[PDB]
């Protein structure tokens, strides 16, 4: 049982064929979740859960460059429910980040960031009970 906020290292970047794991369960009544994917100060990508938006569940992505947030891209398939566990599969491909959540894909999310072997930390925050965070090279 991990403590959340989380830092993964990734040594060397990220790389397609790079596959991270997540696994956790939400807490109850939650509000956020986030996964931050790190070049240093950017934010090569930002996946942010929002369970009580307007009353409404959104995942929110976007990029941090020099501490501005970029455009947003929002999701409406929301697969997280609290009280329940969890696991985040995020797939590096050439173009895009590749999500799946509980063995269903989620979204894509296509690469603002370049220098990917730069991309060396990821920090997992938010309302929940992190179990696990590895990655494996598939
Ligand atoms: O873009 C991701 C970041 O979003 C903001 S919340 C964000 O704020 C702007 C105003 O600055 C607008 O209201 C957007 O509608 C809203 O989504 C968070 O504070 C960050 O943590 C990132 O999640
Ligand atoms: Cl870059």
């Amino acid at each position: 049982p991990l403590i959340v906020p989380y830092n993964l290292p990734l040594p060397g970047g990220v790389v397609p064929r790079m596959l991270i794991t997540i696994l956790g369960t939400v807490k109850p009544n939650a509000n956020r979740i986030a996964l931050d994917f790190q070049r240093g100060n950017d934010v090569a990508f930002h996946f942010n859960p929002r369970f009580n938006e307007n009353n409404r569940r959104v995942i929110v992505c976007n990029t941090k460059l020099d501490n501005n947030w970029g455009r947003e891209e929002r999701q409406s398939v929301f697969p997280f429910e609290s009280g329940k566990p969890f696991k985040i599969q995020v797939l590096v491909e050439p173009d895009h980040f590749k999500v799946a959540v509980n063995d269903a894909h989620l979204l894509q999310y296509n690469h603002r960031v370049k220098k990917l072997n730069e991309i060396s930390k990821l920090g997992i925050s938010g309302d929940i009970d992190l179990t696990s965070a590895s990655y494996t090279m598939i």
